[PDB]
């Protein structure tokens, strides 16, 4: 092995992309050995990746010392996880400590450690979702925009990363700020493609129209997204190319789309002939999907689906956040200037990830 | 000489870029010999380029036969000109004939002719500026969008391009569709940077505020632009690349901006401390610059500017068209998918072209 990866959050929407991409023969920095961490037992859809899967709760400092410190051959860390707490100060404490626990478990014990990738996101520029009327930057967001003077666990984490890495001489860092992620992970806490697939599958089953749940402004406005494989590609790029060291990078597909346009594609992928925006019917998925447990059960049994629990893959609250906003776009100029020229056509990305939820039998 | 270029419109906003870039030692397809065509005598700001400048009116078939047919070593044509007539039907006749005259003068007499680049633009997707109520495509525009069923001299020109080149099996073509062009050419009929530079220069000289002339929607909206050097780069790419043959491509900087943002930059480059948007003061540059000949004359004498005629470089009508729209953006996915990964950071592009208008003494 040339490099040895430790993925924190390996069943996540990016973690699962990293787990599949890192071991490939043509992957830069390769051949790679991969450790993957998460709490739950390894799910079947994650199981084919040739990694060493380690159950570890990184919020538990004892557990991380016990399970991570023995991984002495680690050369690169990819941190791609979070915990969703009910206040931002708790987010700061809990997510800061998860990252701190990982770093403090591995840095004194992995003498060949070279780099840490930290994934955050566009909330760097916007603040937490609750930041409704406070300060915020004006899109398109750029990495050199200053931090908002509002609490944000991304800032807490960055500070911890900087402080821990400063203590050692042999390690660099990179920060990666994706927008809404297009990817495959039933376990993900924020999953626009998976959740829209569940919604569309239900409409198809019911024979009811694919009605847009969100706002007129999100329907008509411009957005961008971040393909999970593309994110993995940029982290690997930063992990193996010295030119990218100690910098933060946005990471999105580098094109622009409207939900009106992707909606037609969604309907077409599911064979739904009736689709569109209808004001008054757009009530948000939390409300519109209330009471669908019975029909979901019917669909699972009829179609031999693999996740029986609707709320696991039907993550309505996040879809409702996404489909309520417009124009929250980030710039890819710094990435290109640094020589990262990865992109995705968002139409084709969307279609590709839709196919994965069908292929793994999450939806028909 | 590996290739021999014929630029039609060599003092234009893209022509001037092509003339500067083609002869460089590292330019693909090089070393290039370059012919450049325009009606007027070569202006001093065009004079540096090592090209053979030929005066020729390509609306005159006799003139094109007399002046172009002897250029028997031409391998590539770069067509970057137009004529602005009062009705679209006249636009179709006049611009169609200019292109046809060039093709018919060169194709029979240049045995090593290999390729023709035709520049059109985003109006392919929107129709002429007068098409305010007729049908239009929804942004982001893609090259495979079908032609609007409305008259458009771009369609006329494509048809002529296809017909003439069909007759000769050794020649390929490519079509390039820039958005608003950021570039340097005082002579250009449509020139957002040059014109805003003149406006800013006048405000600075007067000591008056840099007030936005256009709509609130344009101020707040997203737009994109096409760097003239980037356009030249794409035309050169298409001229030499085996994957680009017989295709149309959009060509913009690949990022997005808001005029609100560029306006601060414009102010800053001209050292204007008072700038912004004020409703009721946004009356369009045509109205706002009425009667500014006097102050321009003073500025010209004081700073020894090289263009004395205000309306040669203050092209208000086009700036007013531009600053009254938003969201008219084109996709660069096809270009990227074909292997053209050229881009510009539009902030830096804007700044660079502003400097050119200062360097060549067009504005202080
Ligand atoms: N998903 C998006 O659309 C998106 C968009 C922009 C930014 N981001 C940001 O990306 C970063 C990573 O989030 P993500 O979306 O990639 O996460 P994700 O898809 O929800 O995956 C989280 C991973 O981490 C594991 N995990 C959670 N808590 C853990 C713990 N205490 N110990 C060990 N493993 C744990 C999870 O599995 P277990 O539950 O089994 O432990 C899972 O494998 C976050 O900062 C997020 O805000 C995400
Ligand atoms: N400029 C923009 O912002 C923009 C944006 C999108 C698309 N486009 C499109 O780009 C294409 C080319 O336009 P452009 O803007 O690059 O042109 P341009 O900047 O206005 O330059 C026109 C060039 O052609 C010369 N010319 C004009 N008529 C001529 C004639 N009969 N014979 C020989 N030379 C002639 C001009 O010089 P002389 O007058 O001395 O002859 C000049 O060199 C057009 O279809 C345009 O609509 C332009
Ligand atoms: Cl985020
Ligand atoms: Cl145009």
């Amino acid at each position: 092995f040339e490099s040895v990866a430790l993925i924190i959050g390996v069943t996540g929407i990016v973690g699962n992309s990293l787990a599949e991409i890192l071991p490939l023969s043509d992957t830069p920095g390769g051949p790679w050995k991969v450790y993957g961490v998460a709490r739950r037992p390894r799910p079947t859809w994650n199981a084919d990746h040739p990694i060493d899967y380690i159950q570890c709760d990184v919020s538990d400092a004892e557990d991380t010392r016990s399970k991570l410190s023995p991984l002495t051959d680690v050369t690169h860390v990819f941190y791609v996880t979070w915990t969703n707490r009910e206040s931002e100060s708790e987010n700061c404490e809990a997510n800061g400590s998860m990252l701190r626990n990982v770093l403090q478990a591995i840095i004194p014990y992995a003498p060949n450690l070279r780099h840490v990738c930290l994934q955050t996101g566009t909330k760097h520029y916007l603040g937490p979702f609750t930041n409704v009327d406070g300060p915020r930057h004006d899109p398109p967001f750029t990495e050199d925009m200053p931090r908002l003077q509002i609490q944000n666990f991304y800032y807490t984490q960055e500070d911890i990363l900087f402080e821990e890495i400063k203590k050692i001489e042999t390690v660099t860092w990179s920060i990666h700020r994706p927008n809404m992620i297009f990817g495959f992970s039933p376990y993900s806490l924020m999953n626009i493609v998976g959740t829209l697939c569940v919604y569309a599958a239900i409409c198809k089953h019911e024979g009811s129209p694919l009605l847009f749940p969100g706002s007129k402004k999100a329907w008509e406005g411009f957005m961008t997204a971040s393909d999970a494989d593309l994110i993995a590609e940029q982290q690997i790029w930063a992990a193996v190319d010295p030119y990218a060291k100690n910098e933060a990078f946005n990471c999105n597909n580098a094109d622009i789309f409207k939900w009106k346009h992707l909606w037609k594609i969604l309907a077409e992928q599911f064979g739904i002939e009736e689709y569109g925006f209808e004001e008054g019917k757009n009530l948000g998925l939390v409300e519109m999907m209330k009471g669908k447990e019975r029909v979901w059960e019917e669909m699972v049994k009829e179609n031999q689906l693999q996740e029986k629990k609707l709320e696991e893959v039907g993550v309505w609250w996040f879809a409702d956040v996404i489909l309520g906003v417009e124009g929250m776009i980030d710039s890819m100029n710094k990435s290109k200037e640094y020589g990262f020229l990865g992109f995705r056509n968002s139409n084709n990305s969307f279609i590709s990830w839709i196919d994965k939820y069908k292929a793994f039998k999450i939806v028909p």
